[PDB]
This record gives structure tokens, sequence and C-alpha cells, in this order.
């Protein structure tokens, strides 16, 4: 097989199941790029600070998970073609993206209008008047209460995406760079039939009302 990093990148791109395993240990770094090891794991791949195991090194764009809190990959990390991108699991948490601006992963209890208000001091997002368009990539836990994640009073278009049922399970989200400060998206969820294989996450334009 091909490196553990080129073998995520052709499962993102084919739609295969590849799962991915993250220590906790990498949500003390911060976001953006970040050396870590890719080792192999039943069924998918580990990503650890741990250089042992058949550990590869790779170099990725990080975005770690706060308890309470949003964290921020900011675009102007994203530069390397084909670099992998990765955000810790998604358990009830948000992940929002602007398509060629930044990318935050918003815990589970932090409310709708309050995460849009903290996002709402980032350039990007007031470099976005109201009455245009963005187009934007939204994933949140289906079931969980519509205060934890709902935008409607802010974005108009498309539906957000979904993961989970009654407000259980998970999501990985992760990324390929396509050039300076984008990327494409990638998801799965995990249910009680297990994880399901890679998709798209898609971008979808929303007009800003307010």
């Amino acid at each position: 097989p091909n490196s553990l990093e080129a073998q995520i990148r052709q499962a993102m791109k084919t739609g295969s199941t590849l799962t991915i395993e993250f220590d906790q240990a990498l949500n003390q770094k911060s976001p953006g790029t970040l050396n870590v090891f890719l080792h192999p794991a039943n069924g998918g791949v580990r990503i650890d600070l741990d250089s042992g195991n058949q550990g590869e090194p790779a170099k990725i764009l990080w975005l770690p998970w706060k308890q309470g809190e949003l964290q921020t990959l900011q675009p102007g990390s994203i530069s390397t073609v084909d670099m992998l991108f990765f955000t810790y699991y998604l358990s009830g948490s948000k992940v929002f993206a602007g398509d060629g601006g930044p990318v935050w992963h918003i815990d589970a209890p932090v409310e709708a209008n309050q995460f849009w208000r903290r996002m709402s001091s980032d350039e990007w997002m007031e470099d976005w008047e109201v009455g245009t368009d963005r187009q934007v990539a939204y994933l949140h836990r289906a079931g969980q209460s519509d205060s934890l994640w709902n935008l409607s009073a802010y974005l108009e278009g498309a539906a957000p995406s979904t993961y989970g049922r009654d407000n259980l399970g998970q999501a990985v989200v992760g990324g390929i760079v396509t050039g300076r400060q984008q990327m494409s998206l990638y998801q799965y969820a995990t249910t009680s039939s297990g994880s399901s294989a890679w998709s798209p996450l898609t971008y979808t334009l929303q007009q800003r009302k307010q």
C-alpha cells in the first residue's frame, strides 16, 4: 500500500471506508499546521504524537476541540496543495466552514446565537456584507435542540448537513487543501451500524440575512 497519508486522501476522494482515531493529546495543540504521526489501526488510521508503532510522520492542518468553546482555523494557515486537514471528533459539536475562509469547531452546549456572535468578530465575517453570499459548509447533530445549532435567522440558503439521529452519533470531518486558503471537505459518521464511508461535506450558497 501507499503511505498512510495517501491512503487517507484516496479514501476521502473515492468515498471508501477508512476510520480515523484521534489521540486526545491533539486538543492541546493550537489550530494551524501540526506535525503528527499516522499509524495503522483496525479499519483505519490512528493520528497521535507518538513516533512509535509503525508511525509515519505527516504535516497536517489541525483544528482542536475545546469544551464550552469555539476554536478557529484561520485561512492563512492553508497553503500546501494536497495537505490533509482534520478536526477532532464531533460528538454533539458543530463545524462551520466558510469557503476560502475560517473553519470553526464549536462545542455542543454553545448556543447558536452565542457562537454566531463569537464567529462574528472574525475579519472574514466582518467582510461578509448583509445581503451578499458566501459558500458555507455547516454540520450539526440531527435531533439536537435547535437552540444549539439553528442559524436560520442569520443565513438564507440550503439546510445544514447533519450527522447522527435523535441527538446520538458521532462524526469525523477532514479535508484536502486545494489552493491558497482553500479546501475541499470530507466527512463520515458513526452510528449503531458502524462507521459510514467518506463523503463530501458540501459548501452551500448562503445569503447573510442580518
